[PDB]
């Protein structure tokens, strides 16, 4: 794969958001790799609507937390592959309230048709990830709670528990890192992300990767 990666620099990362009081981490993992997939396959960027998942997914458990391949299932079987915009369709559970379902007054920014889950391997995940853009991943995030900057070295790799987007990487780096965008707001981190080193799994970041497909079969 190339030496870096940044899909932020190429628009296919919108900016950093806020799940706030609600164990939604999984919406916006998938979210933001439906975001990344589409605007890489040749369309202008737009936000996506990670409140459809919250309140309509019935795979899911809204706020009690999800898995991103029951999203990726249930956005492709259950709403023709439709995606919501951010726009027509705002975060408002950041309270932690879930108001019902909503599938009327909104607009399909995205479509998708179906999704992949990538090996437990770094390099086949790097070029993955150069190749279709931003990916869905979980990690370990013990380390995650007192992180204010720099590239994790030593990060807790013990058990998976929390969803994130895997951006980029850079591997002309001492240590080389792989660029998470979290979804605390951008008061968490460096500016809403973190870089881990990239090569020795840290965080468990290499167990559970996965991606939407646009315009698949
Ligand atoms: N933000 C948040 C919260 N955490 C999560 O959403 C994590 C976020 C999370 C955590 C771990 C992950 C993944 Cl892919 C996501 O990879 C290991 C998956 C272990 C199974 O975790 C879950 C399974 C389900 C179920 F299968 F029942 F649908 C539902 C939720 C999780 C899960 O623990 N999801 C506190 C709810």
């Amino acid at each position: 794969a190339p030496a870096a990666v940044d899909w932020r620099e190429k628009g296919a990362v919108t900016p950093v958001k806020d799940q706030g009081q609600c164990g939604s981490c999984w919406a916006f993992s998938t979210i933001g790799n439906i975001e990344g997939q589409w605007q890489v396959a040749g369309n202008p960027l737009v936000s996506l609507s990670e409140q459809m998942l919250v309140s309509c997914d019935t795979i899911d458990f809204g706020c009690g937390g999800g898995l991103m391949d029951n999203a990726f299932n249930w956005i492709v079987n259950s709403n023709g592959g439709n995606v919501f915009t951010e726009a027509s369709y705002p975060y408002v559970s950041g309270n932690g309230e879930q108001p019902q379902c909503q599938m009327n007054g909104h607009e399909i920014g995205a479509a998708i048709t179906d999704h992949v889950d990538l090996p437990q391997d770094e390099d086949a995940i790097a070029a993955y990830l150069a190749e279709n853009g931003p990916l869905a991943i979980a990690v370990d995030a013990t380390s995650f709670m007192d992180y204010n900057g720099g590239i994790l070295t030593s990060c807790t790799s013990e058990q998976l528990d929390h969803g994130v987007l895997l951006v980029g990487y850079n591997d002309a780096s001492n240590p080389p890192y792989w660029i998470i965008k979290n979804s605390w707001s951008n008061m968490w981190g460096e500016d809403g992300y973190i870089r881990i080193e990239k090569g020795t799994n840290q965080c468990l970041m290499n167990q559970a990767v996965s991606s939407a497909v646009v315009g698949g079969p």
